[PDB]
């Protein structure tokens, strides 16, 4: 699923849906022609690079919004941590055996001394990408 | 009218609703009890302070979301500039004679060299609060 932004909300290591793929903002221009805001963005899973302007739309009289489609991210609580990979589980108990973490800004070890620390508040936040789920970010509960 | 954002889209900077008010804010931080996230702002009009913890839902198995409410910014056309307001103009047409000017960042005078520069291109972002209506930014089109 996804979620609306608006443009003005958006920051450069900002997480959007572009051409489909879940990106990592690195850039942000506006077109000199319409008005646009262009995202540059790093797919999370395959590295490559793609570019996608903003949608500018009209709901109301003197309203006019430029927005972007976010990933909604899902949380999962850390079983175990096993190379590279970590066993997870939804709030309604299915188990994710090899869920993969992304390298970013060193997230496995600051997933590992959080575990260790206090394994039962460890959440990790999860992206899905047409089937594959990657845990991107982590969180204390 | 408001708009729902994500939490982990809101800066310092930001215009939220704060009790029913706009307001810019300038402290985040995170409630160590039940992890919401508390934002206080200054009042655009009074600027008196004010603070709202954020709220917290979970609209599907393993999604959990933070979000606040900011405002629905309106765009109009500069006709005229006199004595620190302005008058503006709806898209259909509705003439405002004396809306006034937020002193913030020096608006005014980027204001004032837009107009003179590109009179038909400037537009200003309008926030309302209950009636009253004050210009806040500005923006060529």
């Amino acid at each position: 699923q996804t979620v609306t932004i608006p443009c003005h909300h958006i920051r450069l290591g900002d997480i959007l849906i572009l051409q489909g793929r879940p990106c990592q903002v690195i850039r942000i221009s506006t077109s000199a022609a319409t008005g646009q805001h262009r995202y540059l963005g790093v797919d999370l899973f395959t590295k490559q690079l793609h570019e996608e302007s903003s949608f500018v739309s009209n709901p109301a009289p003197s309203v006019v919004v430029q927005t972007m489609l976010g990933p909604v991210f899902k949380q999962y609580r850390v079983l175990d941590m096993q190379d590279g990979s970590i066993v997870a589980m939804t709030e309604t108990g299915d188990v994710k055996q090899n869920l993969p973490v992304i390298d970013q800004s060193s997230l496995w070890n600051r997933l590992q001394k959080a575990f260790e620390s206090g394994r039962g508040s460890v959440r990790v936040l999860v992206v899905s990408d047409h089937g594959r789920e990657m845990a991107v970010d982590m969180k204390v509960v």
